[PDB]
């Protein structure tokens, strides 16, 4: 496998989004994953509608809109619905709305998704190198996460119990300190232009490899 991977360099990652006061991290993680696959499968990169997921991937998928959700079941909604709209056509409003999906504005599809085995940072690495960005859950419930500015993030109080959906878009090392390159959805003023480099191969730090999944077009 490559020593470092950064899918931003392949034009597979859109601009970091600003979720506002809506707990839609799961929906951003999920669209971010499928955005990469769109680019890989079609050569087109188009930000996809996180709002579509918030509004439409609801009770049946175990999701509660601005009150949280799951990336896997967001992918299943996209599978079931045979599409998801572009962000531009169905823009993000940081709130719960009536479902307003329109097949006319479909910008991507999803045929399947794959769940990675619990805690396997090695398998996550392989998936990232060979499949694309991977949706993951992390334990972000720590001031250090919220306040992250730069460098490789390590929080000794982290557990493997996830509560925040983010997107692993790469991995590397910072002068030998290995990291996951994580795209968050708290605006580009969070971290390093909206990214956080999270400790890699430090015992499933903050649950990053607890529940990885990636969709396919
Ligand atoms: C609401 C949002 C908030 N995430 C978050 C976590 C820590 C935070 O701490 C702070 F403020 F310090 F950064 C801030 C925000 N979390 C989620 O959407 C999380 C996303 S999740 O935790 O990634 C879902 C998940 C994925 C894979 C395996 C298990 C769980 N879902 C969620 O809370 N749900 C699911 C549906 O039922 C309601 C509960
Ligand atoms: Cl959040
Ligand atoms: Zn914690
Ligand atoms: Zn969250
Ligand atoms: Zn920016």
């Amino acid at each position: 496998l490559p020593d470092s991977v950064d899918w931003r360099e392949k034009g597979c990652v859109t601009e970091v989004k600003y979720q506002g006061s809506c707990g839609a991290c799961w929906a951003f993680s999920a669209v971010g994953a499928l955005e990469a696959q769109l680019k890989l499968k079609t050569g087109k990169l188009v930000s996809l509608s996180a709002q579509n997921l918030v509004d439409c991937s609801t009770e049946k998928y175990g999701n509660k809109g601005c009150n949280g959700g799951f990336m896997t079941t967001a992918f299943q909604y996209i599978i079931d619905n045979k599409g998801i709209d572009s962000d531009a056509s169905y823009p993000y409003k940081a709130m719960d709305q009536k479902c307003q999906y329109d097949s006319k504005y479909r910008a991507a599809t999803c045929s399947k998704y794959t769940e990675l085995p619990y805690g396997r940072e090695d398998v996550l690495k392989e998936a990232v190198a060979n499949k694309g960005p991977v949706s993951v859950g992390v334990d972000a419930r720590h001031p250090s996460f919220f306040l992250y500015r730069s460098g490789v993030y390590y929080e000794p109080s982290c557990t493997q119990n996830v509560n925040h959906g983010v997107l692993v878009v790469g991995y590397g090392d910072l002068n030998g300190k290995e990291y996951w390159l994580v795209k968050n959805s708290w605006g580009h003023n969070f971290g390093e232009e909206g990214y956080i480099r999270m400790a890699r191969n430090k015992g499933n730090h903050c649950g990053i490899a607890s529940f990885p999944s990636y969709p396919e077009i």
